[PDB]
């Protein structure tokens, strides 16, 4: 009761004896339960606020799965506390809204780099510092994805703090013209804070919004997005077990 | 199944028929369950990611209780979708870390104004726009609090995107000298975005960190913080049922 | 001659033995003469540049009346020197140009908060710090105004350094859409610098420009504006004598 | 009564039939009365708030003398309205605080350029735009000053919105090291806004503060500053009558 | 004479018939002459200001070699005009000053990402946009370098506009603590502008300054730097001929 | 060989025994060869990258001529190293693109002031610091130019880091309306860094682009630009030999 408040990190509620060097983070707590279905020797570590934390084993490698909620500030809390617990490699398995016409629902966006349009990373360092993915991780992600059939795109995503501003339309058109593939709320914060803490970082995003329907299409789309999530999780697991 | 995706807001997962004009928001999903214990005719509306949404009745007035997770971006999603559902008055019942020496754990900080050091509100409008609480709400909060015994402080809080930067020490000392009472991650975003959407807004914060112990003190402190949370919730409920 | 340069503040030209804790500031030197007509035991304290300084008594309370000229920099000089002389409560009785259609000439705008679009407050502190009015003062201002017949509006004003830029039209439309009630040159500087110096602060503004005429209307409008000024001064005096 | 509000500029309260193309501006209203003592055919044009406006004749040339109060915002109002009245050449006769050790009281600083650390000019144009004095005017100012005995310095001044910030000490040392000669509140705004409105502009500043005393020295210093003011006014008058 | 001004790009002085899709850029004109010594079928294309442009063949692939002078603005001119001439892959072979202790002269820094502390890229796009190297190119650079003996480092470099500011010491220590490997003047501009123009981009830097000597050591150091340059050029050539 | 690396500045490759107090800088290395044709006792000092450095004598005065390449960063390197070598007066003889309709090719723009829209000067000091030309130098430049027939214009130029951005059209129209005479890449950096290093600075620009043709006109235009360059060089030489 008291020894836990002493030993555990205050938000993710785990310690260095529990956290693997290899970690997958995702925004949605329920996604953690889905991801561990792909793994053996699964155990619940902690549940606190938006932070749901499990360990599992994939091809002999222990990997920690951690939800972080929506947005840079909740991601950054997780990244810092995971680092304190001995994390060394962190892959985000997330969702994105497409910023280019021909990206279908359930297709994947692999963030090589990210526009730092969220405030969280800016608390740490000038915006001029690059948010980009680790080469070692991208190499394995590429090797895995090129050997299957679902379409995927490597490039730049935009991370931001709100899609509900009255300028959303203007922003979407501007960023589309700059060749941004998709938008999320967290990738740039993982890339910036993680790199500064010496972590290897990457981000694999399931497309869940078209750039721009009946019950049948609705069901088909849901299945496509579920398939994309599964592919993203598998790609991350395959990448991390090879480290 | 399909009609819900049509009718419900995509994150808080409720509609205009469900949401009261009067709303309490909090960061912690489990706090919603604690708050509704103070209310009658309670019903679960939605549970999605960090958004846990209930209705209850307090002295004849229906009030919606909504968790929002940690950080401005998740708060802003909630504020926007609540507005779309017909919210008119929103009070944050939250936690803060004290920025002045003599603020004890479980004492309350009522945010008259907030430093906009989070990125979320900046997506909407120049930082020069004031984050401040609605007079109508502050009047009722003051009237209630002055008639009880727990210490409370009206003034400025700082809202930010990270307490884990290497400059945290420098920031704390700077802001202490400027007379800031406490820090959180969300108040300024509620105040800025809410006011811009025409909402009456306020924020009542339970102090959960001293500016600067045995098992006994640990238990005493936990009780004090629980008492402070309860007081904050009651103050918000008393304020909203009088609108 | 020499002892005065030693004892008096260098711009307002008064000392701590002269200044009341309770102060009204206004931009126009001649307005001071008009305000003291409402007061007893009136005495001229100092006249220097745009700073015209008088004491008077209103319902048994001594209150200092001080002009400050146009603009944040001249206001800030006054605020700092008044603070040094022992001021504790300062109310601005000023003029504004309306930023909403239905605000008539001589109606009052009570600034709950202010957009810090002037440079003066920015010299002191990041623009993210809120410019807002003190609750204690707003409560008394509201109580007084609700008991009379002239229309008044509580909300946000914009303070700025120039209404003569070629973008004035664009600014007016932008700020109108954001729900700003009116514009002046000084309120945000009083609110920011005053709060930082530990002063209770408020601002009551007479509307002197429509958002958007014969000799008869011209005379009627002048009378309306004079009536509004008188009401603003009375409201400030009633508020301060009750402290 | 009504025709005046139609014809006169709203702050300086004069029209195009009254204002000379050649104008001296100063902060202090009482300085206008002192300056016109050096001139013939003097007439009071207007008195409104901090704006005291006179015409006089110096060596056959009619020149308008206009006070502007303290600070960029009140200066800018004057510059804009003078421009509207047909001003073409404007010289500031002002005061400065020295930022270098060996500048004595009553010695003159001629601003070749100015640091735009005031908000007023920033309302008009990016800070990257240069605040500098007109060559035609500097040539005549130099020609006049080199032919007399009081020490004077050509170079950069800093214009700002407050000398009362808690960082004043840090600012003074920083700017001293950058070779700034002196500080005022208005020069950069005249230079920036005036140049943008197509005016020839210059600024001659009487030093009134040492960078860093008995009744005797106090009197001697006052005389020195009065002599410096007189020299500055004469230099401006000699320059403008030669245009 | 006249047809050339019509057909050739105005600074690099070549056209689309001359430029290969595959290009090496370097700052030093004389480095171009050294690089082409490694190539067959070499021809001088143009010589204009700091832009010295040659074609050569390396393992059957035609590659253009182009000097760009020092600094982002001259680099950006080259990138834009090369793009207009049909460039698709551009590798910078440059020099850097080390920002970490154990990087020896003539060891290589491969820029995965770059801090955009130069103004050139900022003319195009918000600093929040990432300056990073293309995965396809990094994969080949890594594959080549891991198969030889000279030490090399993948990571972040800082690109800037001056190493001669009085804050150079403070900057070096700050950036060293952030884990930056080395500094140059151009990499971030190539990465930002090149990516925006749809180019594949990379940067291989020869270390020419220790983070922190007799005639013998001087000669040894010069040889080491020459060997490093040669290695960098070979790596770029090997990478591009495989595209 | 080794003593040179010890004694010479690392980019301009000259020392204090070689550099005159009086210096002309230009962007184009080949322009140095053209300028020295106007001079006696000419000697090549150094050739390194874009830096071509010669001494010559003009009417008994030794003057150093130094090319600097394109852009602020390469200019700033030259300014700093020239200062270290004992330079005291530096005049830029450069090219500009006209920003006003009636400025013909080969007419001269004398920069009184410059918009600091390049990053190089910003590395040194806040953009609010003025980039302007030295009075002593402008006086002599004016005296010389008024006594000949080629049209010339004194006023503001804009210095920037790229003319190839997609906003070039918008920028040109904006700056044209603000009365900017012409644009280059270096003037503001010379003015800012040079003034901070205590140098007397000026800039004389040959117009080489109309704001907005057959072989005959092409040849006529080339001659006009050559004549303008010659005039600019002569003006600089006449100015410096009189110091
Ligand atoms: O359990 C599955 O095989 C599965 C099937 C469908 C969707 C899934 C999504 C995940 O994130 C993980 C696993 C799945
Ligand atoms: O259920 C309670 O009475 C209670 C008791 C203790 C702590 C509480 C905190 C809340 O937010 C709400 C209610 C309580
Ligand atoms: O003297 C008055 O009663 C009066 C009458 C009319 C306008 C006034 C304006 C003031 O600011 C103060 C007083 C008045
Ligand atoms: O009236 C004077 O001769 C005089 C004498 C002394 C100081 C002065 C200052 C001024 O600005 C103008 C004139 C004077
Ligand atoms: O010519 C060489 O083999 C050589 C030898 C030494 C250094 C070199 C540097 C280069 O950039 C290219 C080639 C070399
Ligand atoms: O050599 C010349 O007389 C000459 C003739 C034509 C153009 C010139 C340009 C220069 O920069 C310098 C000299 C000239």
């Amino acid at each position: 009761l008291y020894f836990q408040s002493m030993s555990k990190q205050p938000h993710i509620c785990v310690d260095e004896n529990q956290v693997s060097p290899y970690v997958i983070v995702c925004g949605e707590p329920d996604r953690v339960n889905r991801i561990v279905e792909l793994m053996d020797n699964v155990e619940l570590l902690a549940e606190n606020r938006e932070y749901r934390v499990f360990n599992g084993v994939y091809k002999g490698t222990t990997i920690t799965i951690c939800s972080t909620g929506i947005g840079a500030p909740s991601m950054i809390i997780a990244v810092e506390e995971l680092k304190l617990c001995g994390a060394t490699h962190v892959i985000r398995v997330g969702s994105a809204g497409a910023m280019q016409d021909h990206i279908q629902l359930g297709e994947l966006i692999v963030a090589e780099g990210a526009v730092r349009d969220e405030g969280g990373s800016k608390a740490y360092i000038s915006s001029a510092y690059p948010a980009y993915a680790s080469f070692a991780l991208l190499k394995e992600i590429s090797h895995f994805l090129e050997n299957q059939s679902v379409k995927y795109y490597f490039g730049v995503v935009r991370s931001h703090d709100s899609f509900y501003t009255d300028e959303e339309d203007q922003l979407c058109q501007y960023w589309n013209k700059k060749g941004i593939l998709g938008a999320d709320m967290e990738t740039s914060a993982l890339f910036t804070v993680g790199r500064l803490r010496g972590l290897q970082v990457a981000s694999i995003l399931n497309n869940v919004v078209l750039y721009q329907e009946g019950v049948n299409q609705y069901v088909n789309d849901n299945k496509a997005m579920m398939n994309g999530e599964r592919l993203a999780a598998i790609t991350a697991l395959e990448t991390l077990c090879k480290q």
